[PDB]
């Protein structure tokens, strides 16, 4: 259960308390979401979620272009080793 997922379109400076509370009732692991600490990244609006299995992650997968604020937030398959190395 690698669990992983991509996010796009987050709002610029999005909070962790936004994204968790997005996946409500689907645990992430602890620090599950890795944030751009670069401009190009934040304007994209990226970041990987980590929940706490694959079964967890299919079900985040269903919450493509739900909001945060004004945002339709994309959501994508991922896994550990795109987290590590993009
Ligand atoms: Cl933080
Ligand atoms: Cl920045
Ligand atoms: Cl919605
Ligand atoms: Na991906």
């Amino acid at each position: 259960n690698d669990g992983f997922v991509r996010l796009r379109g987050l709002p610029f400076g999005c909070s962790k308390e936004e994204i968790v509370q997005f996946f409500s009732g689907l645990e992430i692991v602890p620090n599950g979401i890795t944030l751009p600490v670069d401009f190009q990244g934040r304007s994209t609006g990226e970041a990987f979620v980590q929940f706490a299995s694959q079964e967890i992650a299919e079900k985040a997968l269903k919450k493509h272009k739900e909001r945060i604020g004004h945002r339709y937030i994309e959501i994508f398959k991922s896994s550990r080793a795109e987290v590590r190395t993009h």
